[PDB]
């Protein structure tokens, strides 16, 4: 298949499908894991660049591996190629980093409905954002 | 990795994860299809063991196909042997025979938050029994 308005539709829609149900899942044990609290402050160290690649990968990633199901996990990180395929085609690092600093603080301070739509939107608005790009190359 | 309880847990999860998502999001397109009837009428016509094992195989696949989101659809593949091997592991024809005939009316009836109950309320069944039954071989 080509890289295409429907490749990247289907990813994003991919992660929301898994990382949204380990959020929902296993949200006490990313409120309180010592992972969450580093991001946190990776991203309070505001270099918008060098505060995302990082960041973003590990934020994700942790809500997988909280779930503790290795299934998960592996097909996470067989779909990890292709995710980062789409996060490079178009840079947002400012908007993303806020919306992760927004993420996390709902997340620690225990609003957890919040926080699922926090994770919606984000993923929905970097999924708007690469398509309404796609021919601006 | 053993097949233990973890392996049987996590197969059931992955499940739940999947097929609870696609049900959800697709549910009106779930709902109409011609499939969803055929398979109907297979479990209607009525042999347990013969209605069963292409019934719950064609079910379950039609909620992910409905997603019409190929990369779903191909990590559902991905785990389809692993899913085969955790069903064998213990025989439950008539009782999931008719929890799928109540989930497919659920369903045809527009009962969307039933059908989610009862999807759930399957696997968790299924995973119950297994996991009952693990060292009674």
């Amino acid at each position: 298949g080509a890289m295409d308005e429907k490749f990247i539709r289907e990813t994003i829609e991919t992660r929301i499908m898994m990382e949204v149900f380990c959020l929902e899942n296993y949200f006490d044990k990313i409120a309180g894991s010592e992972e969450l609290l580093e991001i946190k402050g990776e991203i309070d160290d505001v270099a918008a660049r060098e505060i995302f690649d990082d960041s973003d990968e590990r934020l994700h990633k942790l809500f997988i591996r909280a779930s503790g199901n290795e299934l998960i996990i592996s097909l996470y990180e067989k779909i990890w190629d292709r995710i980062d395929l789409v996060r490079h085609l178009n840079e947002r690092y400012v908007v993303s980093n806020r919306e992760h600093k927004e993420l996390i603080e709902r997340i620690i301070s225990g609003d957890k409905e919040g926080a699922i739509e926090k994770l919606k939107e984000h993923l929905k608005n970097v999924e708007a954002e690469t398509i309404k790009n796609l021919y601006t190359y």
